């Protein structure tokens, strides 16, 4: 257990401007401005005790982490509501945005979302760290070359983490989880197949019209998400992997990486899609 070194930068309000809201849990979006810098930082702003020591542990995390497809920390700025200080990353979530630009999405574009997850998620694994909330909602686009994993709220660190009884997204979680409160890097596993079906169908609900207390039974009796009409087999034969019952049958997210980026240099053998054929501005990657 080797000592997390991570530094905490704590900002000055009066170094950002509030641009606009984003949504809203409210976001804003912004410009970060290091004093006598002369860069420009565009940002994401996520702005009660119980409040508080929440969004404490998220920025540990956050800060804790450092890799291309993992969300960046910038900093905290110490407030009344506490800000999170993040990259801004300007196309939203990757779920608004398969729904929004589905007859856009070509098969190139989803397979390499699905390697850059996956490795996303083998960094997290060798930093043991277990997200427990990994979803299309939760993966952000800073290009559509380009996507990172968010929302630490619920990740925890480590073989297996006991949960209590805070309330969870069911149809994201493998079924150990579901049952006995398990989770590991192999019930993430679980919710990064639940993803891939979410970008294979370009943003379908899964089990829509059924309610959360069922699924468990569902999943017993060996139902699984369907088919996606783009998939081939070899890309669902994947999903249903993610599905099995014993955890270590599950894949790993390095075999993961290595399966879709094999079919990311034939993607239309595996993807089947009709028609598929401000100057001192700083990217917050750029800024280290
Ligand atoms: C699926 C919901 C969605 O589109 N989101 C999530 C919540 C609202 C912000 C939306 N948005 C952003 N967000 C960010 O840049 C961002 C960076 C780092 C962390 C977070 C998080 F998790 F805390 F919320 C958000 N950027 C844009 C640009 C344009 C449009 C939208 C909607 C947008 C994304």
């Amino acid at each position: 257990e080797a000592p997390n070194q991570a530094l905490l930068r704590i900002l000055k309000e009066t170094e950002f401007k509030k641009i606009k809201v984003l949504g809203s849990g409210t976001v804003y979006k912004g410009l970060w401005i290091p004093e006598g810098e002369k860069v420009k930082i565009p940002v994401a702003i996520k702005e009660s005790p119980k409040a508080n020591k929440e969004i404490l542990d998220e920025a540990y995390v956050m800060a804790s982490v450092d890799n291309p497809h993992v969300c960046r920390l910038l900093g905290i700025c110490l407030t009344s509501t506490v800000q999170l200080i993040t990259q801004l990353m300007p196309f939203g979530c990757l779920l608004d945005y398969v729904r929004e630009h589905k007859d856009n999405i070509g098969s190139q574009y989803l397979l390499n979302w699905c390697v850059q997850i996956a490795k996303g998620m083998n960094y997290l694994e060798d930093r043991r760290l277990v997200h427990r909330d990994l979803a299309a909602r939760n993966v952000l686009v800073k290009t559509p070359q380009h996507v990172k994993i968010t929302d630490f709220g619920l990740a925890k660190l480590l073989k297996e983490y006991h949960a209590e009884g805070g309330k969870v997204p069911i149809k994201w979680m493998a079924l150990e989880s579901i049952l006995h409160r398990i989770y590991t890097h192999q019930s993430d596993v679980w919710s990064y197949g639940v993803t891939v079906w979410e970008l294979m169908t370009f943003g379908s609900k899964p089990y829509d019209g059924i309610p959360a207390s069922e699924i468990s039974s569902i999943l017993e009796k060996g139902e699984r998400l369907p088919q996606p009409p783009i998939c081939t087999i070899d890309v669902y034969m994947i999903m249903v992997k993610c599905w099995m019952i014993d955890a270590d049958s599950r894949p790993k997210f390095r075999e993961l990486i290595i399966e879709f980026s094999k079919m990311a240099r034939d993607p239309q053998r595996y993807l089947v899609i009709q028609g598929d054929e401000m100057d001192d501005v700083v990217d917050a990657d750029e800024y280290l």
